[PDB]
């Protein structure tokens, strides 16, 4: 007789609602094509036009959002439509308001007892840019009362501008090091200046000693978390790349102390898909940058895991009020 797997026939909707530069991306298109494999579940995207030109009322209709924030994107919009049609979500939207502002994701880690740089706000009222309380010296600032002897880190208060400085002292030649994001086959630049910004509003922080490396961690959901580093932007300036113009991949395995810091990020910030950084200095490791929805690039594996993880936690969430049979 007949061998097909009948249809359910309700599928569970994972609505995917991002800028098209994103739900497009090759990642990504490996992620949901996995995920499609769920018998149960069907993904749906959301076109960028829809997102951007019609009202949340209009959207199509999910069981599950997958959304986050990048450049240009109705955040605003995201947490409406959430709202509305109330869908189980896996990256709190609300959250990605505060993960834009570097002073909100500190004060989060701090109020987590997550270790990071000891560090001071300096905000400059635009109108009164003298008014701010900061003193400079030649190898030092002081900001809000509190000492930062160079080597610091200066970083601008939003967490989308990436200029962040770092400060040279006398005995290693001066000047800063000015990190940008990255295009072409810089990282960072050398410049002579070596006095501090003097508008805008930054984070000065202690400068972590490390190996010349950064450790990058992707959570997918708090009990998963690939780890690999890469060369300090600040290192060379030059960014290192392989046969293929693939960046080098330094492996990683992560301490039980660290397992633990991406079980607490993933949570304290509510981002089941979630990267941040880890500087591995003084025995210790600390997060100097929490960035929320990211996806690894070009690792079979990740691909698998994380959309065997993602599609577990829909079903296991779903399964029971849609009467589908699950374990
Ligand atoms: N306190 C610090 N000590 C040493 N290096 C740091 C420190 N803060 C950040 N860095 C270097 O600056 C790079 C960029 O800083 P980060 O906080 O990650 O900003 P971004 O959001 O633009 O990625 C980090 O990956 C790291 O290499
Ligand atoms: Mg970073
Ligand atoms: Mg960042």
């Amino acid at each position: 007789g007949s061998f097909t797997d009948s249809p359910p026939e309700r599928q569970i909707v994972v609505g995917i609602c991002s800028m098209a530069k994103k739900s497009k991306s090759k990642p990504m298109k490996e992620i949901l094509e996995r995920i499609s494999l769920f018998k149960y579940i069907t993904v749906v995207v959301f076109e960028e036009e829809v997102i951007l030109n019609e009202p949340v009322e209009n959207w199509p209709l999910c069981d599950c959002l997958i959304s986050f924030h990048s450049k240009g994107f109705p955040l605003d919009k995201a947490v409406a439509y959430a709202k509305l049609r109330n869908p189980f979500v896996i990256n709190d939207l609300n959250m990605q308001y505060l993960i834009q502002d570097r002073r909100e994701v500190y004060s989060i880690l701090q109020a987590e007892g997550i270790l990071l740089p000891r560090y001071a706000i300096l905000n400059r009222d635009p109108n009164n840019p003298k008014e701010c309380n900061l003193i400079e010296g030649e190898d030092h600032v002081e900001v809000n009362g509190e000492v930062f002897q160079k080597p610091f880190v200066e970083k601008p208060v939003s967490a989308e501008d990436h200029n962040v400085y770092i400060y040279y002292p006398t005995s290693a030649g001066g000047g800063s090091q000015r990190l940008f994001r990255k295009i072409g086959s810089r990282s960072s630049v050398y410049s002579p200046e070596s006095n501090v910004r003097k508008t805008g509003s930054y984070i000065y922080e202690e400068f972590m000693p490390t190996d010349g490396t950064d450790v990058k961690v992707y959570t997918v959901g708090p009990d998963y978390a690939h780890a690999e580093a890469r060369k300090s932007p600040a290192l060379d300036g030059k960014v290192e790349r392989d046969s293929e113009g693939k960046e080098v991949r330094y492996p990683v395995i992560l301490n039980a102390r660290e397992k633990l810091i991406a079980w607490k990020v993933c949570l304290a910030f509510k981002q089941t898909v979630c990267g941040f950084d880890l500087l591995r200095a003084n025995g210790q490791s600390y997060v100097c940058d929490v960035n929320g929805f990211s996806f690894v690039k070009n690792s079979m594996k990740y691909y698998d895991d994380c959309a065997k993880i993602l599609g577990n936690i829909v079903m296991r969430e779903l399964a029971p009020q849609f009467h589908i049979p699950w374990s």
